[PDB]
């Protein structure tokens, strides 16, 4: 009953230093993904832009990730892992 799993992965470089995020997976309409990269560069700190199902986004902020997607009722992926 959802129909769409939103992930979201920070692929770092070491403990503080420099981090990325990268949203994608999220099974929902074109016109809609759209909406939804619009909705977190709207008040983020960062005009975000998408590309082909993959939404760019400066920040290490994974855990407010979590947030937003729990808004919505959608399933969630918080990748991880120790190395």
């Amino acid at each position: 009953k959802g129909d769409g799993v939103v992930r979201i992965q920070r692929q770092t470089s070491g403990r503080k230093g420099k981090g990325v995020c990268l949203i994608t997976g999220v099974d929902l309409d074109d016109a809609e993904l759209t909406k939804l990269a619009a909705e977190l560069k709207k008040k983020c700190g960062c005009g975000g832009a998408v590309k082909d199902g993959v939404i760019e986004i400066q920040g290490d902020k994974r855990d407010l990730l979590k947030s937003l997607l729990e808004a919505k009722g959608m399933k969630v992926k918080l990748a991880g892992g120790l190395e």
